[PDB]
């Protein structure tokens, strides 16, 4: 199964995120190329619950969290399903990379097809700050771009 | 279950299409409001197979057709699942309306979540012209706007 999200917004940030998963038990490979970010930075990257673009990136809602856990890093046990951590941008502000994840799925009751990917304007603190807010969003800040995850071939 | 697609493009046409279906057996209610079209016209309106926006409305692919039938009107027995016919635009070029459909589903193996809605620049001939092309696209022409169907609440 393959899926893709095209990230768009009004702030100069844009990109493509591709997902591939062969079967339900297998990890999903996530690959991305995002440009227009601050150079040499770490930026929060997550799957949000809704694929609703009627009000910019706001209507994407909270981090996708079917299991009602707190925000964490992708390697934490306690993490939202949608937590993909920070992506690193190079000196031209481009973030490009790929990783495998075993909580994100394109198949089955937790499928992220039809939901949204959001790239943030700030660094995700990976649920390690103080605030209650660190345990909800990682204090990653505004959402300059986002896209609905759709099926492809 | 509710879903929404925001139709966008570079041609002045834009809109929102909402879908609601309570359970798998129930009809899905489709409601839309699309502006920027030719005034007093009929325009082809369909669900296309892929929710891929990497190349405008082109990468949405063909009409969603899991059962391998020919193109038809929404009331025809032989019709693609994605065939929603023509929408009528008023004197200000706005198409606004709603209908129920029993082939389009948001639940189950034929779910349209993660696929695309496309509004065409021409009238759909409802598979009644001559050509082979009438039995494939309804000769509805270019795709000025489209959007991926995403989940909402
Ligand atoms: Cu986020
Ligand atoms: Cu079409
Ligand atoms: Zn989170
Ligand atoms: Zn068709």
């Amino acid at each position: 199964v393959q899926a893709v999200a095209v990230l768009k917004g009004d702030a100069g940030v844009s990109g493509v995120v591709k997902f591939e998963q062969a079967s339900e038990s297998e990890p999903t490979t996530v690959s991305y190329e995002i440009a227009g970010n601050s150079p040499n930075a770490e930026r929060g990257f997550h799957i949000h619950e809704f694929g609703d673009a009627t009000n910019g990136c706001v209507s994407a809602g909270p981090h996708f969290n079917p299991f009602k856990k707190t925000h964490g890093a992708p390697t934490d046990e306690v993490r939202h399903v949608g937590d993909m951590g920070n992506v690193k941008t190079d000196e031209n502000g481009v973030a490009k990379g790929s990783f495998k994840d075993s909580l994100i799925k394109l198949i089955g009751p937790t499928s992220v097809v039809g939901r949204s990917v959001v790239i943030h304007a700030g660094q995700d603190d990976l649920g390690k700050g103080d605030t209650e807010e660190s345990l909800k969003t990682g204090n990653a800040g505004p959402r300059p771009a986002c896209g609905v995850i759709g099926l492809t071939n």
